[PDB]
């Protein structure tokens, strides 16, 4: 475990993370994809061997000894708000199981279903609250990665509100 488990947020490419493992915002078919998924494919392509997994699940594949946890959030274009909310919560619970199983002291994580799977809606708060619900019982240092300057401020505010 971390000596004083924390949450942090950084605005940069998650392919440049300084953590012991990464969470990919994966598609269900293990394809290179776009956004975070394409960055992850360029950095850790070996981790896409048999990485296909259903919506609401996570599947870990090692790139050398570096664990890539492929977490499949729902595409809100296809799911109802109700069913998508349930699957997005479930993907983060499976991430927390994997982080625990791996025994890592730190994990880099993007906000699932906030980009091309958002169905064109702002889901920062919805996705971050499901992240906290899953990760709060883990003792890994969590570092959240984002690309937008205003999202950085809002994620940082939400972290500091609870401390
Ligand atoms: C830049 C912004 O506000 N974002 C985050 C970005 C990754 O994607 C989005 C989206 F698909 C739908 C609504 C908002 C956003
Ligand atoms: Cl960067
Ligand atoms: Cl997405
Ligand atoms: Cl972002």
């Amino acid at each position: 475990g971390a000596m004083a488990p924390s949450y942090r947020v950084k605005r940069m490419d998650i392919a440049k993370n300084d953590e012991e493992c990464v969470v990919n915002a994966a598609n269900p078919r293990g394809l290179p994809g776009d956004g975070v998924c394409k960055a992850v494919y360029k950095k850790w392509p070996e981790s896409f061997k048999n990485s296909a997994t259903p919506v609401g699940t996570a599947k870990t594949v090692m790139c050398g000894t570096y664990p890539v946890i492929h977490a499949v959030g729902p595409n809100f274009s296809n799911y109802t708000e109700s069913e998508g909310d349930r699957e997005l919560a479930a993907a983060y619970r499976e991430v927390a199981k994997e982080v625990t199983r791996l025994g890592v002291n730190s994990v880099a994580i993007p906000l699932l279903s906030t980009g091309v799977y958002s169905g064109g809606k702002d889901r920062l708060t919805q996705s971050l609250n499901h992240l906290f619900t899953a990760m709060d019982s883990t003792d890994a240092d969590v570092v959240i990665y984002c690309r937008d300057k205003e999202w950085e401020k809002k994620i940082s505010e939400a972290i500091q509100m609870r401390t």
